[PDB]
């Protein structure tokens, strides 16, 4: 992010500073959860409505000292009150802005907002998973506020979960207990504590929805998929992402090794000398070394992340990945809830900033084998297989004699969005009660209204939506401003809030209360159809045929020979 964005950044947190304060109220409330009372308060929003607000409430014990890179213990409780009216602190991570380290290990927290705590009937609960690859990300309402959804009679509870190596180390050796997932095994005792406490807060446990985006709809995804959430919660909402995704897991068991010795490490490969080393190493020092930890190789191989979610590697009493997903997905009690899966129209236009920085990259359209399906390919990427079905994705997205960078951009969108949501359409079907699934599309492009992940690809003035462009119209942000009721990007906000408090209410998507849907007949995607058909949100809301269809059937052809891989 260049001087001039960081600058005006430092500025916005001074005003959110001044705005909080002049939001925030004196009437403090009192709530009462499993582990002791906590005390929250009145907040208003610039939209002059309000909503009660608890931060910082714990739902494990703090994962330091011993418990560093173990599963969560469940936390301490406490007879008194517990101050909630101030958050906590963000999991340790690289600040997107200023390129330093931040945060704390002590972070295994969420928030509940609601704008009625005694209502007369309980209210359906959303449960927001943040995004951010599972290296950053937090529940800070700078980040992501919870002033638009209040404005609908709705539970909404944000978590926090562990981070990077700190969250997804992985380690072979069983009697090291780190088979790896911690993250995701705070996001379940996470939604334990919000079942068995949304009560408390208005909330009705009989009616939970969890949805996320990009890492965090991955990990709605797994919440889905593991058994150790069975029936935990009733509708789902997977935004730019699901397991399937190739950067939503990682075989990472030898990479502890590799941060150690970039940590200062000497020693053998063994699992328990370089869990010992780890054990002691400031928790700053691992995370600036994270982005040293993938090789050249593994890079090219388009690997994304050195640390995340895993397929562990030993069955324990918390596991909760104990196969690849597309095999958890055979399994899946969440098959059988209603689910509305989402895309935006440019999800690949996230990546203009790193193409302009790295142009040869371009040059990979050239035979296209990085990008085929790792399982089909080699590591090389030199066999004469990888080549033909190297060809096929070239057929897909290079238009011209020349590869460009809007090609590469298109191609991104389906090698890790498009392909991996229609995988998982066409798997799920074949393992399902029948529950529908409704996809939809945001096409809706503004730059009136914009949110931090715009600065942090520097994407500032680049026309097209894409991947994280819809969360400004769900969140408020230390960078939005109060709209006229009358603009089309607030009528994007009731319309994106109503629609995901509809779904989270009944399980259908579709309100005749939503402005514009007059015409909109929302139906569910069929094992039968041939072409998805999905909601696309611009300015006007119509069901169309997904533009993305024939590049999607054109991917799916690499498994011609290999069915049982689809």
């Amino acid at each position: 992010v260049s001087l001039m964005e960081k600058l005006k950044w430092k500025i916005k947190c001074i005003e959110n500073k001044f705005l909080n304060y002049r939001l925030t109220t004196n009437e403090t409330v009192v709530a009462e959860t499993e582990y002791g009372k906590v005390k929250g308060v009145k907040r208003l929003t610039v939209y002059d409505d309000s909503y009660y607000s608890f931060e910082g409430i714990p739902y494990a014990q703090p994962p330091v000292g011993e418990l560093r890179f173990k599963a969560p213990q469940r936390p301490t409780p406490w007879a008194g009150v517990r101050d909630c009216c101030n958050h906590k602190d963000k999991s340790v991570q690289v600040d997107f802005i200023t390129g330093k380290v931040c945060g704390s290990e002590d972070c295994l927290y969420l928030s509940v907002y609601t704008n009625n705590l005694n209502p007369e009937t309980k209210r359906p609960v959303l449960v927001y998973i943040h995004g951010g690859g599972f290296i950053i990300g937090e529940n800070h309402r700078d980040m992501y506020g919870p002033d638009y959804f209040i404005k609908k009679d709705v539970v909404l509870i944000n978590i926090q979960y562990r981070l990077g190596a700190l969250g997804f180390l992985s380690l072979n050796s069983e009697d090291l207990n780190v088979p790896g997932n911690a993250g995701l095994k705070d996001q379940v005792m996470a939604l334990r504590w919000i079942k068995n406490n949304c009560a408390n807060f208005g909330g009705n446990p009989d009616n939970i929805t969890v949805f996320g985006e990009s890492a965090g709809a991955a990990s709605t995804h797994y919440m889905m998929l593991t058994e150790q959430t069975r029936g935990l919660f009733h509708r789902g909402i997977l935004m730019s992402g699901n397991a399937i995704c190739p950067w939503a897991n990682t075989q990472c068991q030898h990479r502890a090794f590799t941060l150690a010795k970039l940590a200062g490490y000497k020693g053998e490969d063994n699992d328990k000398d370089v869990l010992e080393f780890l054990m002691k190493a400031k928790p700053q020092d691992l995370i600036k070394l994270e982005e040293k930890v993938l090789t050249l190789e593994e890079r090219t191989n388009k690997v994304m992340f050195p640390f995340g979610p895993t397929v562990e590697p030993y069955q324990t009493a918390d596991c909760v990945l104990p196969k690849h997903p597309r095999e958890m997905v055979k399994t899946a009690w969440g098959n059988s809830i209603p689910t509305m899966m989402g895309n935006t129209s440019y999800e690949g236009l996230f990546f203009t900033s790193i193409l302009k920085q790295m142009p040869l990259l371009v040059k990979e359209l050239e035979t296209c084998v990085n990008f085929v399906p790792s399982e089909l390919a080699d590591a090389e990427r030199t066999a004469p297989e990888t080549l033909e079905m190297g060809a096929k994705i070239k057929k897909a997205h290079v238009t011209g004699e020349t590869p460009t960078a809007d090609n590469f951009m298109d191609l991104c969108s389906h090698f890790y969005f498009w392909f991996p949501m229609h995988r998982l359409l066409q798997l799920r079907f074949n393992h399902t009660s029948g529950t529908p699934v409704y996809l939809y599309r945001f096409d809706f492009d503004s730059e009136d209204l914009i949110n931090p992940y715009r600065i942090m690809r520097s994407g500032r003035g680049v026309k097209g939506v894409s991947h994280t462009d819809e969360l400004t119209y769900f969140f408020w942000n230390q960078l939005a401003k109060r709209m006229p009721k009358e603009s089309r990007e607030y009528k994007t906000i009731e319309r994106m809030t109503g629609i995901w408090t509809q779904f989270a209410t009944t399980g259908n998507p579709y309100s005749n209360e939503i402005e514009g849907m007059e015409n909109v007949s929302w139906d569910p995607i069929e094992k039968s159809d041939e072409v998805y058909k999905c909601l696309n949100i611009s300015d006007e809301l119509k069901m169309i045929d997904v533009p993305e269809m024939g590049k999607i059937k054109q991917w799916e052809s690499m498994f011609e020979k290999h069915r049982d891989l689809f």
